């Protein structure tokens, strides 16, 4: 279990991510809770340079950055289930759509909360509900009817995205807008489903109503 540590702030969506790809492997991990109102000093040390997390520690040695640590859980653990898809187009297809959510869906989605107006604050609104009707189309592509981004099993995207899931609800519900609705995006709501309850998901699954409560208790 020791061989294998992830530094993280707990809840997270960013942390999540190599906590399911763990659980896919079937890897034994300890969890080392960053807790609110310091930063460790393994933190500091393991990640100098964001001095954030997630941070993988195998064998006393720092992964950083979360979609490059799932990369490396799926390599060096090639045994277990693939997470990355095998085919090269496919796998340039998941990278393009996670670089997507992290660099312009999620900051978009984040920026709601401190919008200066109704005005601006819908128009976040609108163009988060935008990339979801990418996102729709992007789960049809990729999925080929099977339940998720990765086809039959869970992948690489299925992580990316769902990883986000508790934290899209509960903007949703504090916003009291409806983003995915199965006019938009039934696609997306099914697997949502598929996901939240799979089985290398569901223990670090976050409850919608615990992050609004959360995103409460950070206001300060
Ligand atoms: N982009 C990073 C995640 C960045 C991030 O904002 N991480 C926060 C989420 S709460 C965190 O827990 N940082 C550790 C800390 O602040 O103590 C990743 O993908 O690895």
């Amino acid at each position: 279990k020791s061989d294998v540590k992830l530094l993280g702030a707990w809840p997270s969506p960013f942390v999540m991510r190599p906590r399911i790809a763990l659980n896919i492997k079937s890897v034994e991990y300890e969890f080392l809770e960053e807790t609110l109102g310091s930063k460790s000093q393994l933190l500091l040390e393991s990640n100098p340079v964001h001095k954030k997390t997630p941070v993988l520690i195998h064998g006393g040695k720092p992964i950083c950055e979360s979609l490059v640590i799932v990369e490396y859980i799926d390599e060096v653990w090639s045994p277990g289930p693939a997470i990355l898809p095998s085919d090269p187009y496919d796998r340039a297809l998941a990278r393009f759509w996670a670089a997507y959510l992290d660099e312009k869906w999620f900051p978009t989605m984040r920026n709601i909360a401190a919008a200066k107006d109704e005005e601006a604050r819908k128009a976040l609104i609108d163009q988060v509900g935008e990339g979801l009707v990418l996102l729709e189309d992007a789960f049809s592509k990729c999925s080929k009817g099977k339940g998720f981004f990765g086809g039959d099993q869970i992948g690489y995207l299925d992580i990316a995205f769902g990883s986000f899931l508790g934290w899209l609800r509960a903007i949703e519900k504090m916003n009291g807008v409806k983003l995915m609705d199965e006019t938009r995006t039934p696609g997306l709501l099914k697997w949502a489903n598929s996901f939240s309850s799979h089985p290398a998901v569901k223990d670090v699954f976050p409850e919608t109503e615990k992050l609004v409560e959360f995103a409460k208790v950070l206001a300060k």
